[PDB]
Order: C-alpha cells, then sequence, then structure tokens
C-alpha cells in the first residue's frame, strides 16, 4: 500500500514516515521544507529508508493535483499546514491559502482522481472557541471546567476563533462533507497539544518543546514571557502515542470513515504551564522565570474526552505527561 | 453615505438596492451578471436611479481589491454568491471559490483598505446541518420539529452539509472572527427562505418562486409537468422581500449594537409553510390543480426550518410583517406579469 | 460540428457567431457580458437562433476547462480579452489575467482534454511596438512610412509596447508554441483596426466607432466636444466585420494547411486612414463640422500600422472586398440606428 | 543598501549571494528550496554573514508582496525560475507560473510600493527561437554559423519557441516594458550558458555540470546519453564572470535601464559537447562514451553571445576561459 505524507518533514509527519518506512509501507512524502528543522527532518529520515520525496506548494493546484495523479497513493495523511495562531493573525491570507485551499485542492484532486484514497486529517481543538460558556475554576496551579470533569467531546459548539481557527474549521467541515456527499474515506482529528522528538518548537507553536528549550538554555545559561497566568490547562500527547493512533485508525478507517475524533492526552496528562513548569525545574533542577505577556486571542482548559476514538478503535494514551516531558526535555538538549 | 452591495442585480440586492436609490444612498453595485434575470434587473435599477455599476467576478482579488480602494465605502451587503445546492454538488471548486474565496478577498480588502465599512453577510439555514439529533412528527400536510416548536435559534449546533454549506459556513466564520480579531463591523445572516419581486427562479434555485411560475404554467395551459423531492411535506418559514428590505436597512442603522454577531432570520413559524401547504395556496389563488410527481427526497435536506428570532427581534426589534398568503399571492401576481 | 466562440457576445464574436447561426453551425458562446453591449448582442443573436450560451469568467481555470470538457468543440475562436490598450496600463493585472492566463487557460483544458480542436486567436498588430525602426514622412493628412509602402509583414521583429501588447503578445508566443510542441491546430491573427455593426465603441476602444458617435451626435445638433490624440496623422488600415467573417470561416475551412502559423491582418494600403481623412469622410457624408482639441500623443503609438496581407491571401486567397469610405458609411449608418 | 536576491539557494544566486555578503551588502534571500542543492547551498551561505533567508514560492502573489513591502530592497536579482525546457515541455502550467505568473508578481510589488527597486532579470537565449533562419556549416566537430560568426545580439528576431521559451520570453518582454510604461529601473540579461561551482546541474539543465558529472561518475569505475549529434555549440560562462557582469551592472543601472543585452562567453569561448567531451577526456585520461537520442525541442545549433552591446555599455568582459573554468568545474564537481 501506497501512503501520502503531505507535510511529511514536520514533527507529526516525519514521525509517522519513520514508522512506514519501519513498517516497509512504500511512501511518498509531500513537503515545502518551510518549517525550520524541516530539512534535518528529511534527511534524517532518508537515514532510515529509501521513500519518494516530492517538493511541492500544498496552496498550488498544479503541484497537488499532478502529485495525486501520478502517485495515486491508497492512503493519505494530511499534515500540511500552517500551523501557529499568532501567524495566522499577522498573515490571515497565507493560513487561508494553506489549510483552506491546500485541503480543497487534495480533496478535489482525491474525488476526482482517486476516490478511494483514505485520508486522515489533523485538525484543532481551536474550532471549538474560547470555550466560555462553561463555567471554570482556579486553584493555585490551574483553572478547572466545572462542567466538563473529563474533558470535551465531539458535541461541543463549533464556533472557530482566530484566522487559524477558521481556516482548520473550514478545511474540517469539508472533509466531513467530502465523505457524506462523495463518499470519501476521510477522518478528522480534532487535536490538542503534541510534543515529541523531530519537533522544532518556536515561540509560536510547540508550547511543550518551546518550553523544554527555555529550560535547557537556562539550564546552560542563556526571564521569557507567557501569555497569560500560566493556569490555562492542556492536555498533552507524545508522539508515540500519536503514531500509534494514525495507523490504527488508518487500519480501520472502514469502520470510522466520515467521522471526527477528539485527540488528546486526557485529563490524566493535561497540565497548566505552571505545572509544567514545576515538573522541568524538577528534572533538570533548575528555575524558570518569566514575565508576562495579555491573554492570548485562548481556551482556559483544553482536554479532549476521547470516549468516541476509544470507543471505535480502543486507541488510549500509554505516556504520561511526567514521562513524556522528562523524555522531551532530553530530546531537547540533545539539539 | 456610500453603500456597496455585492451581487446587487441578483433577488435580494436588486430589492436593496432599489431602496437605497428611493432614500438618495450613493449606491455601487458591483456583480458579473451571471444569474438570468441580472441583466434586467440591472436595467431596472437603471431606470429607477443613478449608480455606480462595477462589473466584476468576487471571486477575482484583484477585482474586489480595486472595487474596495477606489470606491471606499461606508457600508457593504456582501450577497454574491454561488446559491444553489445542486449546483455545489456538481461543481464544488466553483462554489467554494465564489462563497469562500470571494469573502475572503472582500473581507482582506476591507481589513487593509478600508477598515471602518460595516458589512452585512447573507449566511444561510444550510450551516446547521440536517438537524436530525432533533425529533420530529408527521402530520397530513408536514413535518413538525417537536422539540423546536418556534424553530431554531443560533445555540443550534454548527454543521456544514453539502459544498454550498461548508462554503457559506466557512464564510460566515471568516465574517464573524474579522469582527473579534481586527475589529471589522460585520454582521451575519443565516437565513431561510426568501422570495419576492424581481427573483428570477429556476429549478434550483427559489422553491416559492418556482413554484408560483409552475402555477403560472397551468393556469396558462402550459404542459411543462413538475416534480418535487420527497413527499412535499417538508417545511420552510418564508420571508418577503418587503421585510428582508426593512431588517438590512434596520440592521445597518444600529450595526454598532449588533457587531460580530450571527443571526438566524426567517418568516418565523406562522410564516412557515411545505410545499404540499404552498401548493393549496396557490391551487386556491388561481382556481388550479398542481399535478406532480414525487422524485426521491435530495441528498442534502432538512426535512424542517424554522428561524426563531428571538435575538434580532431582541436587538433591533425588527420583526416579520408579510403573511406567507399575502406575501405568495403577492409572489403569483409578479410572476405572472412577467 | 460544434463550434465555440470565446468573447461571444463582443464585436467580433457577436458577427461571427451570427453566421454560424446563419450556416447552421452548432454553436457555444463563452463571455462574462462585461463589454457595455454584450448583452444587447446575446439578445440580438438569440433571435437570430438557438445556441448554447455559456456565462464565465476565461480567468477561471475551471470555468474553462469544464467548458471544454462538457462541450467537447470541434473548432473554437477564441476572442475573450481585455481590449483597451489604456486600460491596459490602468489595470495590468487584469490585463495579464485576462489575456494570459485566459488563453492559457484554454490552450491547456484543450491539449489535455480535447486536443483536436481548431484554434482561432485574435492577437494584435502591438506584438509589433512603435515601428520607429523605419522611415516616415508626413503630408498634410497623415504620416507614411516610406520602406514599408504596403504595409508590415509577419517579417517585422516583434517587441512587446504596452502591457495590452505585452499580455496579447505572450498569448499569441503560446498559441503558436501549442502547435508545435503538442501538435495543436492553432491560428493566430494579428489584427489591425476592426469596425462594423454590433460594436459599441467607447472613448478606449474601437477608434473607428467612436468618431462615427462623435459625428452622429453633431449631426444631431449634440454637443460632446471631443478630443484626439496627437495630431490626427496617425494611420491604420481598416478592416470592416464583413471581411472579417469571411477571413475566420475560410481560415478555420483551411486549418490543416495553415495550422501553427501567424498572419498579419487588415484592411491592406487601400483601406488605409488617418484621424484626420476619417474626419473628412464623416463630415461628407453628414455635411457637418467636426471640431476637437488636441491631447498630447499617446505614449505607447504607432504612427503607422498597415497590414501587409500577402501571407493570408498566399495560404487561403481572402481579400477584404469593403472599402474604407464604403464601410465607415455603413458604420455610421448602424450607429445611427442605435 | 538592501540587496534582494530571489532564487538566492541556486547556482547564480548563491554566487552573487556570497559576493553581496563580502562586499557587506543588506541582503535578503527568497527561495522555496525545490531545487535538490538548494539546502546545501543555503547552509553554506550561512556561515559567509548575516542575512535574511526568506522562504516564499515566487507564484505565490501574497508571499511576493510581502517580502517587497517588508523588506523595500534598493536592488533585486530576479533569478527564482522554472529553468528546464524540457519540464516546461512535461509541466507547461508550473513552468508559466513561476515564470511569468512569479515575475509579473515581482514587477507588481515593485510598480506598487517600491519603484525605484533596480531589478535585474535572468532570461535566456531561447527567446530568439531555433535560428532556422541562418546558414550553418558542419565540421567534424561542431556547427557553425555562417552568417553570424561573432554570434548573435539583439537585433535578432525574437520568436519563442518551446513553454520554457515562452514563458522566460513573456516575463523578459515585460520587464521591458515595466520600464517604458512604469518608469520600472529593470535590466535584461539573454543569457546563454553558465556555469561554476554551487551549481548542481541535472540531467534537464546545467549541461556543462552534467558533463562533468558524468565525467565523475565514470573515473570513479562506473551508459550516458546526448540528445542529437553532439555537434551543437553554445559559449559558456564562467560563475566569476557572472559575478563581475551583475554588480556591474547594478552599479550602472542608471545608465542600461530598460534594455535587454546578450550575454555569453563569446565565440573563444563557445564549445560543441563533442568538444567539450576531448576537454574532459583529455583531462581526466578518459573516454566518454554515450548513446544519442534525438534533438532536444526547437534545440538551436548555434548560441554564442556576441555582447558588444553590454560591453560597450559597461566595458564588462569574460575573463574566464573554457578549458580553464573547465577543469576547475570538474574539480569542484569531483570534490562533491
Ligand atoms: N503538533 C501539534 O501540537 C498540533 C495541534 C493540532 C493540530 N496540528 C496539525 O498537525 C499538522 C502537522 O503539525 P506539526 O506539529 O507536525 O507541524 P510542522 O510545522 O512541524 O509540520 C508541517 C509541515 O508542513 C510543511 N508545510 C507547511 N506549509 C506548506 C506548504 N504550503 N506546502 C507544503 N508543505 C508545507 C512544513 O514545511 C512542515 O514540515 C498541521 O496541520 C497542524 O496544524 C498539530
Ligand atoms: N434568497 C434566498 O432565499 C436565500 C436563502 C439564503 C441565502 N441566500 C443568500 O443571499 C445572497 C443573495 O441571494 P439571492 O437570492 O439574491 O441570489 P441571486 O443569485 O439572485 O443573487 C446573487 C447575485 O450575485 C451575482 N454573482 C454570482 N456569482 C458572482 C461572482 N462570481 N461575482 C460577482 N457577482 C456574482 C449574481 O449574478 C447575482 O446577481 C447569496 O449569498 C445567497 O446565498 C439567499
Ligand atoms: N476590434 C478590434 O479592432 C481589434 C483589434 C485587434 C485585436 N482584437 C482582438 O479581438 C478580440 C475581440 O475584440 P472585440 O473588438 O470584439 O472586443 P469586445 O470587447 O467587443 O469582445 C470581447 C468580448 O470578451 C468578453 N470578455 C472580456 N473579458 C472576459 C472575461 N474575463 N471572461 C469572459 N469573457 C470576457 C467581453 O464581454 C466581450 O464580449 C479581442 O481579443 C481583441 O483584443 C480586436
Ligand atoms: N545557469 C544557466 O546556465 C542559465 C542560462 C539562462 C538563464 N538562467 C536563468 O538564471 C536563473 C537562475 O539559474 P540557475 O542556474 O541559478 O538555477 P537554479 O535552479 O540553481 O536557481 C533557481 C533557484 O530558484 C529557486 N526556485 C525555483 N522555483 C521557485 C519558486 N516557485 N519560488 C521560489 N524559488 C524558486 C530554486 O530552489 C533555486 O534555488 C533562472 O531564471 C534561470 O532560468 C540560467
Ligand atoms: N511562547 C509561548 C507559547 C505558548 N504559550 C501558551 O501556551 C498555551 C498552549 O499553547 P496553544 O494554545 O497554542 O496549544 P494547543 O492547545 O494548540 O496545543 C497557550 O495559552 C499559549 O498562549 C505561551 O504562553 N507562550
Ligand atoms: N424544484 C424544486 C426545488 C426545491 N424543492 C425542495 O424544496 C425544499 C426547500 O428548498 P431548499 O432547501 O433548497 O430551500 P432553502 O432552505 O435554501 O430556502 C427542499 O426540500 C427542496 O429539495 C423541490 O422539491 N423541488
Ligand atoms: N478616443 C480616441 C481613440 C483613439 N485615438 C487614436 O486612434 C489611433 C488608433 O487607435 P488604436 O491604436 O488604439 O487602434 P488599433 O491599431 O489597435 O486599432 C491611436 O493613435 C489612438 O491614440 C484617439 O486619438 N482618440
Ligand atoms: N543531459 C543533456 C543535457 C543537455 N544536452 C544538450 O546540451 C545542449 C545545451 O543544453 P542547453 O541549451 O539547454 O543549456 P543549459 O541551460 O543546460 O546551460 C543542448 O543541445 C542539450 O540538448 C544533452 O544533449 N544532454
Amino acid at each position: 500500500a501506497k501512503l501520502l505524507i503531505t507535510g511529511g518533514c514536520g514533527f507529526l509527519g516525519s514521525n509517522l514516515a519513520s514508522f512506514a518506512l519501519s513498517q516497509g509501507i512504500d511512501l511518498i512524502v509531500f513537503d515545502n521544507l518551510s518549517r525550520k528543522g524541516a530539512t534535518d527532518n528529511l534527511h534524517w529520515l532518508s537515514s532510515l529508508g529509501n521513500f519518494e520525496f516530492v517538493h511541492g506548494d500544498i496552496r498550488n493546484k498544479n503541484d497537488v493535483t499532478r502529485l495525486i495523479t501520478k502517485y495515486m497513493p491508497d492512503s493519505c495523511f494530511h499534515l500540511a499546514g500552517q500551523v501557529a495562531m499568532t501567524t495566522s493573525i499577522d498573515n490571515p491570507c497565507m493560513d487561508f491559502e494553506i489549510n483552506v485551499g491546500g485541503t480543497l485542492n487534495l480533496l478535489e484532486a482525491v474525488r476526482q482522481y482517486n476516490s478511494n484514497c483514505n485520508i486522515i486529517y489533523s485538525s484543532t481543538n481551536k474550532v471549538y472557541g474560547d470555550l466560555e460558556q462553561y463555567k471554570y475554576n482556579e486553584t493555585e496551579t490551574r483553572y478547572t471546567c466545572v462542567d466538563k470533569p473529563n474533558g470535551y467531546d465531539e458535541s461541543t459548539q463549533l464556533d472557530f476563533h482566530s484566522p487559524y481557527g477558521c481556516s482548520k474549521g473550514a478545511a474540517d467541515q469539508y472533509m466531513l462533507d467530502y465523505a457524506r456527499i462523495f463518499g470519501l474515506n476521510t477522518v478528522v482529528f480534532r487535536h490538542s497539544s503534541m510534543y515529541g522528538g523531530r519537533q522544532f518548537a518556536t515561540y509560536d507553536q510547540g508550547w511543550v518543546g518551546w518550553f523544554c528549550q527555555k529550560a535547557v538554555e537556562i539550564k546552560n545559561g542563556i526571564p521569557f514571557t507567557i501569555s497569560g497566568n500560566g493556569k490555562q490547562v492542556r492536555d498533552v500527547l507524545h508522539a508515540e502515542d500519536m503514531i500509534s493512533l494514525y495507523f490504527t485508525a488508518l487500519a480501520n478507517v472502514s469502520k470510522i470513515r466520515g467521522n471526527a475524533f477528539n485527540i488528546g492526552g486526557t485529563i490524566v496528562n493535561s497540565l497548566s504551564l505552571l505545572e509544567l513548569f514545576k515538573l522541568l525545574e524538577d528534572y533538570c533542577n533548575i528555575d524558570m522565570r518569566f514575565t508576562n505577556l495579555p491573554v492570548r486571542e485562548d481556551q482556559r482548559v483544553f482536554v479532549a474526552d476521547i470516549k468516541k476514538i476509544t470507543n471505535a478503535i480502543d486507541w488510549s494514551p500509554k505516556v504520561s505527561a511526567k514521562d513524556g516531558v522528562q523524555k522531551m526535555y532530553d530530546w531537547t538538549s540533545s539539539i
């Protein structure tokens, strides 16, 4: 079976590609090498096995259509995207072209030239908006949603906030609708935070890795900022848990096609920024000092209620936050 | 004030444009003349007064950008769109380009070059999906929604169905988010069925108007036997063009208070009709028999769509004044006039 | 056989379309109705026969590709374009998108899905630049090219001047290259001035028609004093629509022998006119005095443009039959009739 | 002064960028890293100085416009392009979007927001067509243009052959017209073959480099093909002369704005593929074995630039001999 990974030299993509390579799956990677680290990732993958690398711009309809027609993949992980909320605010046009435009270029090519292709799309918890319709409590280290003790499920109201939220949300709904109307085999994952090796976090994207870099410099002598008070919460999912989800879901596509699933590390793996700092301090014997910025354009809490996916395919995260965090630290140091 | 109406030669657009002309508001109309009857409306508006007509394609960024910088409108009703669900299924790329691409072209131009421009966007009831999460009952002439007897409000779950639903839904969310993020003055109306003069209905767009045309044909002994998709018990509240005009202008006048919000708009439960009920109204008014054949029900369809308008009425205290009976009679008269 | 005419509701297109209708050739007209008068031409054509009218934007790849796949025409006259040099200077982007992008949209659709389609493209004399490399003399009524007494042939050096010249020249070259590389059956006509019925001239396009309009007004006691750019001695050979119809259809009938070539097309030296000469003809025909004011010469201009048509006459034996004096009188009459 | 180089990680771009860094010029590099070796060139340049690297797609109007408004360069070398004729035949759509669309994206941004920007465009000899209107002569090793012993000048008829010729040609004419119509400071170079370090030749583009490679591959024990008989000729211009040409032309922009110039190694630096093969064989003590394919599309039998116009304008002239540059190219290639 042929597997195509758009954005294959990115964090998620490179991790998935490596599994594909280890499983002997014929792999096609499509990326523009725009993310700092993508080139390194590509070099690393090449050291793992042989595959087809196709440089291309997801925004370009011709590039995308030729990719599909030429390789006719059996399955595809559509990860090429504009990933930062901050950049979407400064460059909404690019964000729209990449996330909405790129997704539609892929959907149209698939529909017209390769309709049986199984597609998994990485959406976001931002399609849910600010989540201010619920009530929260504030403790010493974090906020808590009184109404949704175990996280939010797919029945949560859609309300796209920020251009990134609107472009991913539009792509999300089109993915789901192409399954209904045109019979495409699509699957949508509304993802909460992810972290792991091959992630080249930045100030604008990859909060967990970013703060690890923070803890790393501190360690080698190099205040930083935090948006808001640090008590905002996100469930954190390690790359190892993401790989299993992708491949397992792909293998069960016939059963789950046409649905969206909330994906995250779950309540047990929930962390506030403050809580994340503790952990790092405690591992590296350090002190993370910072200044405050106003709250971002932001969910006080985001925890996925994964009953849906668990029930469908029996997947659950095996990597705990503490564990994954130390490993993330180790990897960051490694750079 | 200068008012820009994109899709200004269409059904809603020309009605709104006529009002602007009568009230001395300076008008700019932008349209590509693609809708059959658009040329007729343009001609009709031209005889009503003077205004700036700008032929253009909303999908074209340069056309849109130049329009905004050149005229710098104070307000704008963004009505240009791909309006047929059917067409959206047959040509999803076109639907996406016009509805999403075109809306973003306008948003970007206003954001960058004329940020104070007020914008009202004509969205749809299709952003709510099939609404099968609710409970229904089937009566003799219609389907009734048991737990939402007065229609649906803005708290209904968004679930874009059909490419038309997806394109209008994406544009809808972008309009709301631009108010939030970039401070634009936008308003979104999620509309249910509208009908009235200047509407040149077709098989796949303007159900009330199309069925009125079927009646006119029958009345004149024209054999062009028709169909309905489903059993005809599906319901929609219908809103007359006169009420649509008052809503747009009233809303505009209160934009400062309503900016950044979406409102479900419709004729309300009292003006709702199933196709079977519409047929009866026509048979009574015209002294005819509406014979038809049933086709399978539509791919994407809502058994019932009635807007609960508490939100808009509470904000601007606008409410529909034209009854379904009265409006449909008027509509038949207009149709027969063509 | 099906014939597709892009730009089918314009001046050339409507004339060509009408002939197809009369000869019973299956016709598809593709147009966006952007040129004023396009709707009138469309209505007019509608009164001559039946055909498929497809509203669309040549700049839009999807509209163009669908058009080809859906109708699979056997021949096509590609006339949709941005025709004004002034507009090309004020909006080079649009000019480029229409003329280069639109032509490429068509070329690619044909190449991939209907490679046998014969295509005739209407290029321009502007691909030859200012022509200042030749020598000229000036008389009391016009300029004359002393080294090119029979006009310019296809051997003249290409030098695109103006964005219009650049967009049309790029399309022209692509048309010819697609015949070479991809084996398409293309023919390019580098046209000099054309005029005739169904042409709704404006200040910016259709100089002959424009000045005829000026004469009608004066005739009719109307005052809209006008201008000319430069001294009025600049010359153009003028070709009447009647000759143009025969050209296109005769050429189409001989495509196999002429595919992959460019031909200079015009009324020829015998039909060359300067603006001053044109005024004189009109004053005589109408018994009026044509007063005007002179403006600076247009930046991008040819003092003389006359087509040396030996190549096309040798290939298909077509030659213009309508003289300038006779054509202009006819044009005046058409103009007055409007 | 700020210099923006589009296609800055490519062969010409990296060479020009290194020089700029050496002169202490504020540099902006724009590239999508599509060419194989681009990432390598980006890494190589990185240690030469500080500069701004902007990843972007020239096809994308938004990327290009933001680039111009954000950096407001004083000068620009527009090298981002679809460089292969072959590939243009296989993907004319892409060739058109990159060469024509990309160039108009740049010209529009400059026209509207940074109109004094000086721009040098790298066009091609392919805008001249097949050149069959001339008379040739075959010798044992090459073809000769009987009517143009010193090469072709700017007065040669324009006739764009191949989609690449059409796309580059349209962009070339637009560059010149924006100068006349909009007062832009543009210069067009109709370039014949260039080669040197930092060039990552492929089957499709970079003939001298490609064959050097061919040379390397063999010597290292381990067939290749040639399109036509190998007697076709090109003048070859080394990277060193290209660098001087660019910077000198840029410095003299006020006097050459709005013009096109044919650029090449000149006749003394002309080579046929067969002659190049000797070069290597000797220089390498080897035998270059190949199979023949049909002649490339519209391929010119002879392309030698008559540089009188440019020499008269800025007195630039190539100083690197083919023998010399080719040997060094060989050396450089073997070193990779
Ligand atoms: N990592 C997370 O925590 C998280 C949270 C939710 C959603 N997602 C989604 O998962 C997907 C992958 O995320 P990631 O963390 O690996 O990000 P990433 O930036 O590391 O990977 C994306 C890859 O896409 C490539 N790319 C970007 N623009 C492109 C374009 N125009 N054409 C082609 N390729 C292009 C980039 O070079 C990069 O290698 C994205 O859609 C992201 O929005 C990730
Ligand atoms: N009338 C209803 O019952 C109803 C229901 C809900 C939503 N709407 C929305 O209200 C708006 C107006 O609807 P309407 O009934 O007046 O439709 P309409 O078709 O009569 O009006 C749309 C107008 O836009 C023009 N247009 C279409 N594509 C264009 C393009 N690419 N560029 C420029 N102009 C273009 C058309 O020529 C036409 O004049 C649309 O956005 C529609 O989705 C209408
Ligand atoms: N009339 C002349 O003297 C003359 C001289 C040289 C070349 N030409 C060329 O001949 C062709 C016909 O010119 P004409 O005089 O009939 O002009 P015209 O304007 O009357 O006809 C062109 C038609 O194309 C349509 N059109 C324009 N933009 C379009 C778009 N984006 N999508 C679809 N349709 C579009 C217009 O609505 C118009 O009906 C043009 O390519 C023109 O440049 C004409
Ligand atoms: N090398 C020659 O012999 C020669 C001869 C004539 C003309 N030229 C022209 O000179 C220029 C540079 O040639 P070169 O040999 O250095 O080629 P090159 O391939 O090494 O350089 C072009 C660069 O542009 C980048 N690029 C390609 N497509 C892009 C896009 N869509 N957006 C952004 N960047 C993109 C590539 O990644 C590459 O780094 C080109 O315009 C070429 O056609 C070169
Ligand atoms: N440099 C940074 C990065 C992220 N953050 C915060 O980190 C939190 C989690 O990042 P996010 O919301 O973008 O992550 P996801 O929920 O998409 O995984 C947010 O409140 C960000 O504002 C921060 O304060 N400083
Ligand atoms: N020719 C037609 C048009 C509409 N209809 C139906 O009439 C109902 C209302 O039409 P619609 O859903 O397109 O109307 P709106 O909600 O957009 O106003 C739908 O169930 C259509 O399928 C029909 O049966 N026959
Ligand atoms: N209103 C007008 C229109 C054209 N003209 C001039 O008429 C001459 C012919 O117009 P043109 O060059 O656009 O015509 P073509 O050769 O493309 O048919 C040019 O010199 C125009 O500048 C004018 O002086 N006034
Ligand atoms: N792999 C190759 C590459 C080029 N060539 C020939 O080399 C000559 C020079 O190639 P070219 O004109 O496209 O120049 P460059 O852009 O590669 O510098 C042409 O006649 C090519 O067909 C060849 O025979 N085999």
